[PDB]
């Protein structure tokens, strides 16, 4: 009937500030499409296979990294900048840790571990 379309290399590696889009469904196969009823429709079901996809699954289901390169330039006073991350997973993505290297003097206030 229908099993898989693919599109695993494209979307996962595409120009997406997210990744692993529509990945959980791959293992979650299930399937009960076969079968037709007669609500006096006409009943014309042919082939019923898989093909292509939205092709625009962009920016779905993981963290974000808005800042890519910071131009601090000359630092002479206490500066404050925002850092944000957006998780689109239906389940949280817990950060393992923040290994601070040469980052002494940089602190985050109002946030837990």
């Amino acid at each position: 009937e229908g099993i898989v379309a693919g599109i695993t290399p494209n979307i996962d590696a595409l120009e997406l500030n997210q990744d692993i889009s529509l990945a959980a469904v791959a293992a979650s196969t299930w399937g009960g499409a076969y079968g037709a009823h007669q609500p006096v429709e006409v009943i014309h079901s042919t082939y019923q296979a898989v093909h292509q996809s939205a092709l625009e699954e962009n920016y779905y289901n993981r963290l974000w990294l808005i800042p890519t390169a910071m131009e601090l330039g000359n630092v002479v006073s206490t500066q404050i900048r925002p850092a944000s991350v957006w998780n689109a997973y239906f389940s949280p993505r817990t950060l393992t840790a923040i290994d601070r290297e040469a980052a002494d003097g940089i602190t985050l206030s109002g946030q837990a571990s």
